[PDB]
DNA sequence: GCTACAATCG
DNA sequence: CGATTGGTAGC
């Protein structure tokens, strides 16, 4: 992790150099992985971030974790499954995702999602074509999961819609860039596209 | 003080 | 189509 990162930021200081200039302007990449998060919490996390900031999430997730688990702890499946979608929505989830939810902690309760072992041995495309399966969880959420819970490092979210914004600037590019083109901008970033976006996600802070 | 900012479904 | 969870950065 800690080897991982001074490499990729080292390759990220090799290609052309507005790479260059961001990692020096940035610093040392601080991202956090919870690979220890089971499957189901890691899916639940990444579902509760759609449309909403890290820190609305934040709030959310709080209150989920100080209502629904008696130990602050994340609420297990069992716990989910015994709450209603009703009182899962008062913790702020939105009524849908409230259901996804719902069916994402009775999956991981019936074992109906892969098992943690099983997706580390997954290629992305492989659990994209999987994951894709369960309601409210699709390319964005998938990569999120893949970024912020399995630790991965070759995930470029080129359908993220800051992450575009932010595309835009560092390319200079005329307009907000589509999906393909940011997959094509960013290539060169490879083995560690995850850095490279979260290096692009860290511009704003700047 | 205001208010823009992923995936599903009748 | 037209709704949807909310903290808070940028006005």
């Amino acid at each position: 992790k800690d080897s991982d990162y001074k490499r990729a930021e080292k390759h990220l200081s090799s290609i052309d150099n507005k790479w260059s200039s961001l990692v020096k302007k940035v610093g040392p990449c601080t991202l956090t992985p919870h690979p220890e998060h089971a499957p189901y919490e890691g899916i639940i996390r990444a579902i509760t971030s759609q449309k909403l900031s890290d820190a609305a999430t934040n709030s959310i997730i709080n209150k989920f974790c100080t209502q629904c688990s008696d130990n602050d702890e994340f609420p297990t499946p069992k716990q989910i499954m015994e709450t209603d979608v009703e009182t899962l929505h008062e913790c702020g989830f939105s009524k849908l995702k409230s259901q996804e939810i719902h069916i994402v902690a009775e999956a991981a309760l019936n074992k109906q999602i892969p098992s943690k072992s099983e997706i580390e041995k997954m290629s992305e495309e492989e659990l994209m074509e999987s994951l894709s399966k369960i309601k409210g969880v699709k390319r964005w959420t998938i990569e999120m999961y893949s970024i912020f819970t399995l630790g991965r490092l070759d995930i470029m979210p080129a359908d993220d819609s800051t992450l575009k914004n932010e595309a835009k600037e560092f390319f200079g590019l005329s307009s907000k860039p589509q999906t393909e083109e940011v997959e094509k901008l960013t290539k060169p970033c490879k083995p560690y596209r995850t850095i490279a976006a979260w290096y692009l996600w860290q511009i704003p802070k700047l």
